[PDB]
């Protein structure tokens, strides 16, 4: 028979219908003891009754018009499901025990719960509020038909959001049903492919126990996520909401399912200090003209069809048929859900209902024998019809609304729609909670052209005007790395300094880069700068000190050998012999002129030469002036034989391994250095050898003949320049063998210059000055 | 009403149950152009036929039974589902319209959850023996739902158990898309999240899935790299991906499987063991039934009149009619190979019986009471002539007994039980071929939090002929050497590995970042481990210092030995033609000035390197001012007075120290003291240049004379290579650094004072 209270009115084709009048079942747990009675409700829906008067105007208005189901009444028959499967299935009951077609249920569990019970029967059943995708499947609901879309493209909807707003460090909430969980699942599925990570994930309930609260308000303050997005209702989050306000946690930002976008029992200005400023998505609104009217027009006393107008007048004005109430008073005069509104969405959805099935049901008043969708053509008959003949019709029906927009069901009875996203703010004016669009989500479009935001309508956290931040951590800057913080995820990391040599110029670089073989990281580690060169060469201070003092004394040589040419016939001139003064003289010139390769770039030329040069010239001129005193032509094959002996062990050097240019980098990984080595040690030693031999034995010959004072004291001078020669080798030796940089050029031409100055001076400047 | 072909039999109180005899229905495109028909289920299923079997046998057993309900008999009506959520609602709409007291449920999850939604309406109590899913575990929903079967969280937490166990850190899942698959994926997802796993991929198959939902299943399979699918699913559910995957022949995968498939016979089939080959799975507890397998053979399409399936079950056995041939109803039941009698252990079956026995327990218990010891308002009871659904759930509700092994079952208050895992591995049969499932350990769940899972390797074979342990990592593991990197885009798990710098070395195997040791240490070629930095300084044992030392201990002896030779010959006249005192004073301070540069050897202290310079400066300002005199000690003590000031001032405001060296190189450290301010030094330097200039001024003034053995020229000549040697030492000591600076140092002092001692008593000790 089913439950007392009911709607319900006569006619020749009967609709059945599901209303949440009541929020939910006594929370009264029996431990039978006696006998089970019937579970009573609790809470009123102000919502759920303008549903319901809401299907109750669509037939009314059908059965008005006369141009969709003439000469025929159509009736209805609706009960309370009390948002639970108990007191749904008790009715679903009845209706199989006739009804045609039934108009659904909200929630996902009931819906699925009434669904397998009527495809038993062929019995279509259209939903306007149910969206789980379990219900697509048409193997197991063979009838179930809506005219609301389900929750794939809102949770795309999410993460698009999320990457939008360029975060990756999110929690998720979800309710413990067939609504919650396909849900939290296609968007975790979502986000893992646009690399968002989630730090936890919960589920809830109306009636979960407070360890449970507890636990997860303590999860959701240890987190340090700030983005929460929820997938529940406003019964199934209600109890965390009230515990998290007594908590006072404050600064999070809540991503709203179409389910408690606009609930009240939610959106409370006690609680807006904790949710302001929350994002959601809201359906499509509809315009349905003389509803209004028809809402204000109900009454206890003339609806004698409704039964639930009692009750309503009852908790409307808290009043009993507690004083007494006459029913002379004014549903204008008291605030609730019920006709303060702004748009109607699932309203319009049980009007769309209601008139999906009425179209089927003229369609199959309307065929012509022979033009039939049933077996051999036939047409159906109306005085009889069945409800898998409505619902064949059903799935082969498109009709237009009332605003020309045109309405088709799917292969799996599902329909298309846009959503619309809302922000939560403070009314000025008394408090209330106001709902802003900001934006628009387009399913017709493609991906990544589906979202439209105008953020600068945002307001976050409910006062604030600043986007938030939400990644885990803080990216670090150019010359920095990140690194892998264990146990965690690839969000979060921490950044280390990227070392010498190396430099990283992007931001959020996961590895440093090397720069080419000629370049050296800056010291910041930003850019890799040029190596830079050195080497002793011109146009530098050593180099033009050093050249300018060889071209003096090459001057002070032509000079002295002007001057001799001069007076080639005076005495004292002669008997020093002409022809090895003049050899002497122009070897003088050479080692001046062998004291210029030492400075500039080293070149393969140049380091083949500097060296032998300077050995050939200086042996050259101690030949001359080891044969040049006559207590010994003849005399210029002494000279010739020692240049020559020279000369094979330079040629012989030079053939078996000549030296070369070399970039070092080796010794300092900062500047480069070209140096050319020597290439072989061993004819280097002998040619230092063989003119320090010479050397000594000059100095030994020049010592034997100290005392004579014959030729203005030759000897004493011969062992002067001797001795300056010998010291100044030896003292630069440690400066020799600690080869470091740009000094060590310096240091041979100094001592170049410092032996061939000796030598001039004490052979001819006595010579000179009494001549002049 | 209900299905025509069902079990019944006539009692007092009248049992319901629901078993799938069919795997399925025979799925059509149904358009609706004429009315609707019923539809029928195709393929049969010979363990669901023994486990209606199991249920008879134990109602028959308790009406037999005199100490359990006597004078009361037991009936049944028993319909069959073919798995489907409409063919049980069908059956389930006759038990709630002789009135139905208890229902045997249903083996599916959703199908039990369909049928508890309708049965919770009246109070009438269901006991399931398969359904696991933990969402029929609350009890604001399902108020009359009791099951003698464990849920699936322990069968979750023991997945991620044993994935950990193995050390594997990279995997992928497949699920069934109904209410047994999701929440044991979802909760294994959390639980490997929990102990640091990652899952690769993760999808869903249906028995009525599409060729390009199968195809792309088996490409998310073909292109993922991982090893090891974790699969909480059923036989029927499975089928068409396992035959995809076979006709593509994808082998070397590991497989983790549910108890619902872990032992199904429709996988377990030798053609499919190339892929599906060593699996590892979970089995319920074995029970025992001391008369089953004889009442099992028992069955008869004529001699079972109370059993109306048994004629489509003796056609299917025997292909026949009761084209097909016609039989004989006297055939043998052994001589076919079906899964029937075929059987090692009764896990559901016993699950079965129990479920029999524990409604008929909670029966007796109501049948024998005592008033005033009731479970009812004023301690009341019950009658067995008209005992009540409801009373049937509260005695159920407090029901706790023993089984005919010795175990005692009692329902918590969320209606489960508590029951053991096995683990099995699947294996080929070396004498048949068939499918044989070893065990290889179990899943404790009495124990604590970590100590539930035993595994005994060696029993395993991994691919159905190997002996190794798989690999199944994201990456390789990184070396002492190396660190790992990020890669963007990819999780934690897998990484690159990348060297360490110059500086820094790391120890372990998987380290994330390499740090670096403290001073005086620097990171080996190799990078594992550091060495220490090597210290270096002019050393007494080094070549350099031996012969320094021999040089300056030389010029000691000569310089005594001069001294010796002058007091032993302080009559000969020429001591008396110069000053024998002046004489002695100078060997003295030759004596020291040689000695003073022993202070530029080994490592610097905190005084040495404060007193190096004073005492040379000291040293070599007496011995010039000796010369330049040569009373007299007036002068000389004068010329040293300034001397003492200055370096003793210096001491005083900024004594020199050892300073390390850690900026110049890297594995190599130095320790060159300190010189102080600079200011000291240089007044030192100039002071004693100063007067060795003076010396050599008043020197060369009178150069040329004979007295004294004409020594002028020679104080001049030592005058001139003591300034030399001085000058020639900035191109060497400027352009040089390390252990050179403090080795010409020694070289230049040692040949000054030697010139000076040479040039003067040279050749007064000759004539003697
Ligand atoms: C928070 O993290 C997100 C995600 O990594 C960052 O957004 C990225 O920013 C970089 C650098 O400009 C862009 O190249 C990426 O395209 C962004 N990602 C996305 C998905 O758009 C964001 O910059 C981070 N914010 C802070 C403050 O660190
Ligand atoms: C000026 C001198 N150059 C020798 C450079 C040198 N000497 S030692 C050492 C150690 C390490 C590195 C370099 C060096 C020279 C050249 C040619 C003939 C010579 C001669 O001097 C004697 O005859
Ligand atoms: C032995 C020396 N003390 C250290 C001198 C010194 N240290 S670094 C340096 C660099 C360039 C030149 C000199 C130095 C010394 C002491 C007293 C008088 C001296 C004298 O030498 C000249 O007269
Ligand atoms: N879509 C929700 C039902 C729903 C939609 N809008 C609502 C508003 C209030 C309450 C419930 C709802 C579900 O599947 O369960
Ligand atoms: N546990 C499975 C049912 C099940 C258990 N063992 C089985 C063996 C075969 C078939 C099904 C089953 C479920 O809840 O759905
Ligand atoms: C929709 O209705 C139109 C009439 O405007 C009809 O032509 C068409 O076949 C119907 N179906 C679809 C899928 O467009
Ligand atoms: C959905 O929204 C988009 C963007 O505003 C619009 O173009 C489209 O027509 C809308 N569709 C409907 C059916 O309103
Ligand atoms: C069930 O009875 C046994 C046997 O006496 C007893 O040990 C056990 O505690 C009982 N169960 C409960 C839940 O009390
Ligand atoms: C489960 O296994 C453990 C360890 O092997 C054992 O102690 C325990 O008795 C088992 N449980 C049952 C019910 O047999
Ligand atoms: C795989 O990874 C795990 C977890 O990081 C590690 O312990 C194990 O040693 C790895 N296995 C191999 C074979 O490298
Ligand atoms: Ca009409
Ligand atoms: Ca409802
Ligand atoms: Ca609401
Ligand atoms: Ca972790
Ligand atoms: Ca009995
Ligand atoms: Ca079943
Ligand atoms: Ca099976
Ligand atoms: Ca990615």
């Amino acid at each position: 028979y089913g439950p007392d209270q009911r709607a319900q009115k006569k006619g020749d084709i009967i609709l059945g219908g599901l209303f949440p009048i009541h929020f939910g079942v006594a929370a009264k747990d029996q431990d039978l003891k006696s006998r089970p009675e019937s579970v009573e409700c609790i809470r009123y829906n102000f919502r759920g009754f303008r549903w319901l008067q809401a299907m109750i105007f669509a037939i009314e208005e059908i059965n008005s018009s006369p141009a969709l189901l003439p000469n025929l009444t159509l009736g209805y028959r609706i009960f309370d499901t009390c948002n639970t499967v108990s007191k749904a299935l008790e009715a679903t009951l009845s209706f199989v025990a006739s009804t045609i077609a039934v108009v659904g249920a909200t929630g996902s569990g009931v819906s699925t719960a009434v669904a397998n019970l009527l495809g038993l029967f062929y019995i279509p059943q259209v939903s306007y509020a149910s969206s789980s995708r379990l219900l697509s499947n048409k193997n197991q609901f063979k009838s179930f038909l809506r005219t609301i879309p389900n929750d794939e493209h809102q949770a795309t909807a999410m993460a698009d959001i999320i990457e939008y707003f360029r975060w990756n460090w999110v929690g998720t909430i979800a309710a413990d049903d067939d609504y919650g969980r396909p849900g939290i699942e296609k968007f975790r599925e979502e986000a893992e492919e646009r690399d968002i990570c989630i730090d936890f994930s919960e589920l809830i309930s109306q009636y979960s126990d407070e360890e449970e609260i507890q636990h997860v308000v303590e999860v959701i303050q240890n987190s340090t996520a700030k983005v929460i997005v929820v997938f529940s209702s406003g019964p199934d989050l209600e109890p965390l909401i009230k515990e998290i306000v007594r908590r006072n946690i404050t600064g999070k930002i809540w991503l709203a399912s179409e389910a408690w976008a606009s609930s009240s029992l939610i959106a409370m200005p006690q609680y807006f200090h904790v949710v302001g400023g929350t994002i959601g998505f809201a359906l499509k609104a509809g315009q349905i003209p003389g509803f209004r009217e028809f809402l204000k027009k109900v009454h206890p006393r003339k609806s004698v069809h409704n039964g639930f107008a009692k009750e309503f007048w009852e908790e409307t004005f808290n009043c009993h048929l507690r004083p007494l109430c006459t029913g002379d008073e004014n549903i204008s005069s008291v605030e609730t859900p019920y006709i303060d509104y702004t748009h109607l969405r699932i309203s319009y959805n049980v009007y769309l209902a209601v008139y999906s099935i009425a179209h089927a049901l003229q369609d199959i008043y309307t065929c012509l024998p022979g033009r039939g969708l049933f077996t051999n053509g036939s047409c159906a008959d109306i005085k009889k019809v069945e409800a898998w003949q409505v619902l064949k019709h059903l799935r082969h029906l498109n009709f237009t609304n009332n605003m020309g927009e045109q309405v088709t069901f799917d292969e799996c009875g599902d329909l298309v729609g846009n959503y619309s996203i809302i922000n939560w703010h403070l009314s000025p004016e008394d408090g209330s909670i106001v709902f802003k669009e900001v934006g628009y989500y387009n399913v017709y479009a493609k991906k990544g052209e589906r979202l439209f935001i105008n953020e600068e309508k945002i307001l976050w956290s409910g006062f604030s005007r600043e986007v938030p931040f939400s990644n885990c951590s803080r990216d670090c800057l150019a010359g920095t790395r990140k690194g892998i913080i264990e146990g965690e995820p690839t969000c979060c990391f921490e950044c280390v300094e990227c070392p010498d040599g190396e430099y990283s110029d992007e931001t959020d670089a996961s590895a440093c880069n090397k720069c080419p073989d000629d370049f050296w990281s800056n010291e910041n580690h930003t850019s890799c700068i040029a190596k830079e060169i050195e080497f002793l060469s011109w146009t530098e201070p050593f180099g033009i000190a050093l050249t300018l003092f060889a071209v003096l004394g090459i001057f002070l040589t032509a000079f002295v050998l002007g001057v001799f040419i001069k007076f080639r016939n005076t005495p004292i001139v002669k008997a020093t012999n002409r022809e090895l003064s003049y050899l002497l003289l122009f070897s003088l010139l050479c080692c001046f002129s062998s004291s210029l390769f030492f400075i500039g770039e080293p070149q393969d030329w140049t380091c083949r030469l500097r060296q032998p040069a300077f050995g050939i010239s200086f042996v050259l001129c101690i030949s001359c002036i080891l044969v040049k005193t006559n207590r010994v032509n003849l005399q210029f094959l002494l000279v010739f034989l020692c240049t020559f002996m020279q000369i094979v062990i330079c040629v012989i050097w030079l053939y078996t391994a000549p030296p070369s240019s070399y970039r070092n980098q080796e010794l300092e990984d900062e500047i480069i250095f070209i140096t050319c080595h020597e290439g072989s040690l061993m004819a280097l030693g002998f040619l230092i050898g063989y003119t320090c031999l010479l050397a000594a034995i000059c100095f030994f010959f020049a010592f034997k003949s100290r005392k004579l004072p014959e030729n203005f004291n030759e000897a004493k001078f011969i062992t002067f320049s001797m001795l300056i020669f010998f010291i100044v080798w030896i003292s630069f030796i440690p400066a020799y063998a600690s080869t470091y940089g740009k000094f060590v050029s310096a240091v041979e031409v100094i001592a170049i210059l410092a032996a061939s100055f000796g030598l001039l001076a004490c052979i001819f400047f006595n010579k000179i000055y009494i001549i002049l």
